[PDB]
Parts: structure tokens; C-alpha cells; sequence
């Protein structure tokens, strides 16, 4: 009962650390509340879940073999295919075995002396850790809004969190979405292709681009394939993880024609990379601006009813704040016939009866409700976990007023533990797979340069949080991101903002100067 590290989550970043800590001789113990592997992939499986980056950078580069050997059938996975990928990843390097699913953490204690985490389950699991690494992913549910009579409807009701493995036929019904999110924008087109009536229910309008997705060819494959190895190193010195760039000039120092070119050129492409589209897009409220108008004429041609446009258009906010969501053929679903837009600022939900849901104008009977859910705070999975370092504090008690942390990889109080991808690091705002290689990687030889010390332990030190907090601090607070109601938000801005290959560096000097910023802990 006792291992050099334990992991919590086998999603992508768990999966990886399981196989990287192992290459090195390292004993792991994994645990997963899920009953399998892939983490968002395995449990957010509503129809339409599709990534945001293009599948050949949204993978793993670890291993030249699974690159050459994967064959992705188009530009954007959808999650049963993302989902087949890791677990054909999870067969090939034997990661299931050291692995306990169904498996909450709940608790982990630091023991001063010893420098060891006592990590303790909901199954009654109790081990004792050199080193805890939490890989408990960006993205936990939000609880489901509390709705009266929402106990008394008959029909039925289901979450797009906890989608039936099995399917949900919306034909010959009546079907009720709530929530206009990425949920409710990648499901909303697939329940419109059948639903006998579909009513969308929103409240706040959202900045969708289209994914173009295009099925991928063999000549194609092949061609990037044979070039995997230059994109990658394109990629890991970029500001988002991927191998695009913004265009060299300013936005507003070109010129109209061009403007729209390059916005034009973008939209094809698709998806995230649109809001960095001019360096200064989520700068330059103006340059902003000038891509929110490119958006709306682009929304406006697309929906006939210039109604419906008008209230599908998201108002006062800026494009690329909230992060913009990816759809296939979402605009166009509300020129059907039998789809019916309801704003909920007009007429609010006030509750649900037997036949369906209730607002202040008009009842609306309903066979079923699909609440299409949001996510909670980057730090939701943290905050589900007693973590309890230095002097009996809790990790919770020390994030109070905002996450402190040094690179997002130490934290005062907190030695031998690692957060993934979380607060003090890029996060949600860089491709997730290389920022998990990236953090796994440096965790393994901050690791092998202790035990190569014969050192116990690695700690941040108080100097160093301050530093980067405030570091963190001056990169957000140029930018569109840090709004007044942000999901970047917890006052502090979470994720760091200089970009990926900026970050990657800081990061990897750290290391190489022999982890200036830490303690390095004989224990
Ligand atoms: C529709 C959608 C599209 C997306 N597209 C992209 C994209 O294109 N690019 C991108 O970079 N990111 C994307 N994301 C973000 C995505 O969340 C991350 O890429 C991904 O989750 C990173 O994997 P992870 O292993 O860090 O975390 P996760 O996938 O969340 O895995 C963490 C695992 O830990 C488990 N866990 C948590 N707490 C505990 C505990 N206490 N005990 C035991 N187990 C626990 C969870 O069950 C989960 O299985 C997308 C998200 C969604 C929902
Ligand atoms: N690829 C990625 O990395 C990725 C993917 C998804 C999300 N994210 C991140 O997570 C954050 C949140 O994403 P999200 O899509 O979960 O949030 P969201 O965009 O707010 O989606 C939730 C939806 O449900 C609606 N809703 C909630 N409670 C309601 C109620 N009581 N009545 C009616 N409607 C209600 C919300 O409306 P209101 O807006 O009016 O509350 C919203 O339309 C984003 O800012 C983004 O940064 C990242």
C-alpha cells in the first residue's frame, strides 16, 4: 500500500503520467471515479461532443509509433473516437492494471516528517505516496439548476453529463433543451435531425464558428504524417499548442479588403483558433470589434428569420472573452420548421408540471427536457478534494482568496504535490495533450533529479508564489479574457496568459537551473 506516486484521474494527462512515471522505474497507483479511462471523453458523451482543435495536434506525441499508426477519420474527433483513441492508447502501454476505477479521492494528508501523502478513497482505499500528482482535469459539471415540479414532469429527462451510454431516440417527441453552452450547441443540431419538435430555451446567446469538418483522406493522412514531427515542434513553441500564428500586421493596421481575408480564412479553418485570428483580437476592444462584426454578418446570412439572427446574436460581449464555442451546422438548424427559439429573458422559466415547462408567457408540453448543462469553476475538481498539507492547511483555506501557486507546479505548504494543468499555468487556454506531456514530463524529472540528489522532497517557495501571482496578474489584465464575469475568474485570473511555448520555456529554464523558485527537501 505504498508507491512513488499516486495519480488521480485517467483521463488524458493521468494516462500519460501512468506511462511516463513508469518508463523511469517510478511504482504508480492510479484511481478514477469514472469506471473507465478517458476522463471528459468517457463521461460527457452526449450527441455531438466534439473537440476544439484539430485531432492530429489534439493528441499525444510521446510516442512516434501511435502518431504513424492512428488513423483520425476527420479534422475534429468526435468523443467516441476520441474516446476509442485513449483507451487503444491505455491497451497498448498495459495502463489499466496499476489503475483502481470507480474510485473517488477524497482525501489527501501530507505527513511532515516522513514527506509522504496518505491518500484515502471512497472504496476505503488507503496508500501512502512519495509523490501526488492531481490530473483531475479544466472541466467538472455544473449542478443541475434547481427547477420546481421539475420531480413532477413525466416525460423524461436527461442530462447531457450523464447521457445514456446506449442512446436516446428523440423521434415522434416533443424535446425541451436548456442551456445554450457547448452542450446545447454540439447537441442541439442531432436532436433537431429527428425530434418530432424541438424548443431551445435561451437565456444567453453564445459566439459559435463552424468546425467545417471535413473527412480525411489517405493522401492527405499520409502527407501530415510524414511531416508529424515538424509540426510538433511548431506547436510546442506557439502561443496556443497548435501550429498556426496570428497574422504579422495588427488588425486594425490593415486594411478592409485584407481584414476580411484573413477573417474569411479563419472561419474556414474553424474553431478556436478564429479568436486569435490578428495579435491583438482579445487586446484591442476595437480590433475585437472588427471580428464580432465579421461574425454577426456571417450569423445573419446564415438564419433567414432576421429575428431569430437578432436574438441568436450574443449582446455587449466580446468575441473570444467566453471562449467560442465549435458547431456543425448550428445556424442552420433554426431555419427548420421544427425548431422554436425561446428567449427566457422575455419569458423565464418558472418551473415544470406533469406535461412539460412553464414560463411566464406560454406552457410548453414536452415529452422530454434535456438539460444541457454547464461546468463548473477551473478549480471544481480541487475543490471536491481535502487536500491538507503544512501545519494541518487545507488547500482550499490557502486558495481563499485566489490559487496561489509557482508555475502552476508548486505552492507553499504543499510539498511533493503537483496540480496538472490547472491554475498558474496555461490550462484551457493552450491544446491540452501537449500542455499534459509538458507537466507530466517536467513532474518526472523534477522527480529524477531528486532521487539522483538523494533529496526527499520539492516544495515553492512563498517568494516565488508571490511573484508569479502577480506575474499572472500583469499578463491578464491587458486582456479581454479578464471580464467582469469571466470563467478565468476566481480578483485573481487563473490560467497564465504569456502562451504556451513563452510558459513551456519559463518552465523547462526552472528545471535546468536547478528548480531556482524551490526548495529543494532532504527530509
Ligand atoms: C466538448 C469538449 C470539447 C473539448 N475540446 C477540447 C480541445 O479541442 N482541446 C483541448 O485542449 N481541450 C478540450 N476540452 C477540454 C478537456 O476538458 C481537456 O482537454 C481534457 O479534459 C484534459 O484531460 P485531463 O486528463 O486533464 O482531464 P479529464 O479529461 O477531466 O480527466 C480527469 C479525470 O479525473 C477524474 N477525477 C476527478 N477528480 C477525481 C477524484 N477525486 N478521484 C478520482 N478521480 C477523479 C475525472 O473523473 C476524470 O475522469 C474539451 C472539453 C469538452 C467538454
Ligand atoms: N474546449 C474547452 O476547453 C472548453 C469546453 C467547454 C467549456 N469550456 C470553458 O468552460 C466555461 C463554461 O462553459 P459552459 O459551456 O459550461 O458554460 P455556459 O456557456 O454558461 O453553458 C451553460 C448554459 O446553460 C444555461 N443555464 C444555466 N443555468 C440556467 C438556468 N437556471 N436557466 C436557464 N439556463 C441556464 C446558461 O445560460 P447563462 O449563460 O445565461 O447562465 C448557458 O447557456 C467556458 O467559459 C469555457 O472557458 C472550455
Amino acid at each position: 500500500t505504498s508507491y512513488d506516486v499516486v495519480v488521480v484521474g485517467a483521463g488524458i494527462a493521468g494516462l500519460y503520467a501512468i506511462h511516463r512515471f513508469r518508463s523511469q522505474g517510478l511504482t504508480v497507483r492510479a484511481f478514477e471515479a469514472a469506471s473507465g479511462v478517458g476522463g471528459v471523453w468517457y463521461w460527457n458523451r452526449y450527441p455531438g461532443a466534439r473537440c476544439d482543435v484539430e485531432s492530429i495536434d489534439y493528441s499525444y506525441s510521446f510516442s512516434p509509433e501511435l502518431e504513424q499508426e492512428w488513423n483520425w477519420s476527420e479534422k475534429y474527433a468526435t468523443q467516441p473516437e476520441i474516446l476509442a483513441y485513449l483507451e487503444h492508447v491505455a491497451d497498448r502501454f498495459d495502463l489499466r492494471r496499476d489503475i483502481r476505477f470507480d474510485t473517488r479521492v477524497t482525501s489527501a494528508v501530507l505527513d511532515e516528517e516522513g514527506l509522504r501523502w496518505t491518500v484515502r478513497t471512497d472504496r476505503g482505499d488507503e496508500v501512502s505516496a512519495r509523490f501526488l500528482v492531481v490530473a483531475a482535469g479544466p472541466l467538472s459539471n455544473a449542478n443541475t439548476p434547481a427547477f420546481d415540479g421539475l420531480d413532477r414532469f413525466t416525460g423524461d429527462i436527461v442530462h447531457t453529463a450523464r447521457w445514456p451510454h446506449d442512446g436516446v431516440d428523440f423521434t415522434g417527441k416533443r424535446v425541451g433543451v436548456i442551456g445554450t453552452g457547448s452542450s446545447g450547441i454540439q447537441s442541439i443540431p442531432i436532436i433537431a435531425e429527428q425530434a418530432e419538435q424541438l424548443f431551445v430555451f435561451q437565456r444567453s446567446a453564445n459566439y459559435s464558428i463552424p468546425a467545417g469538418n471535413v473527412p480525411l483522406d489517405d493522401a492527405t493522412r499520409a502527407e501530415q504524417k510524414a511531416n508529424y514531427a515538424e509540426r510538433r515542434r511548431l506547436s510546442r513553441e506557439s502561443g496556443g499548442g497548435s501550429p498556426h500564428r496570428p497574422h504579422p500586421k495588427s488588425a486594425l493596421e490593415v486594411s478592409e479588403e485584407e481584414r476580411r481575408a484573413v477573417y474569411e480564412e479563419r472561419w474556414k479553418l474553424g474553431g478556436v483558433l478564429f479568436s486569435k485570428a490578428f495579435p491583438d483580437q482579445l487586446t484591442d476592444p476595437a480590433a475585437n470589434d472588427t471580428a464580432r462584426a465579421f461574425w454577426e454578418e456571417k450569423i445573419r446570412a446564415v438564419v433567414d428569420d432576421p429575428a431569430v439572427a437578432e436574438l441568436l446574436t450574443p449582446k455587449d460581449h466580446a468575441i473570444g472573452a467566453k471562449r467560442i464555442v465549435t458547431d456543425s451546422g448550428y445556424y442552420e438548424t433554426y431555419n427548420r420548421d421544427n425548431v422554436e427559439l425561446v428567449d427566457l429573458r422575455s419569458t423565464p422559466i418558472v418551473g415544470m408540471d406533469e406535461t412539460g415547462i412553464v414560463t411566464t408567457g406560454a406552457h410548453y408540453d414536452l415529452d422530454m427536457i434535456v438539460l444541457a448543462t454547464g461546468f463548473d469553476a477551473m478549480t471544481g475538481s480541487l475543490d471536491k478534494l481535502e487536500i491538507v498539507g503544512r501545519g494541518g492547511r487545507t488547500l482550499k483555506e490557502t486558495w481563499a482568496a485566489g490559487p496561489r501557486t509557482y508555475l502552476g507546479l508548486g505552492i507553499d505548504g504543499f510539498p511533493n504535490f503537483f496540480n496538472l494543468t490547472g491554475p498558474g499555468s496555461p490550462s484551457v487556454l493552450a491544446n491540452m495533450v501537449l500542455h499534459s506531456e509538458l507537466h507530466v514530463d517536467w513532474v518526472a524529472d523534477a522527480i529524477a533529479y531528486l532521487d539522483a540528489r538523494g533529496a526527499a522532497g520539492i516544495e515553492g517557495t512563498p517568494e516565488a508564489v508571490a511573484d508569479w501571482v502577480e506575474e499572472c496578474r500583469n499578463r491578464a489584465e491587458a486582456s479581454l479574457l479578464n471580464s467582469a464575469n469571466s470563467w478565468y475568474l476566481g480578483r485573481v485570473f487563473m490560467p497564465f496568459l504569456g502562451g504556451f511555448g513563452v510558459y513551456r520555456e519559463i518552465i523547462t529554464e526552472v528545471a535546468e537551473s536547478g528548480y531556482k523558485g524551490f526548495a529543494i527537501l532532504e527530509g
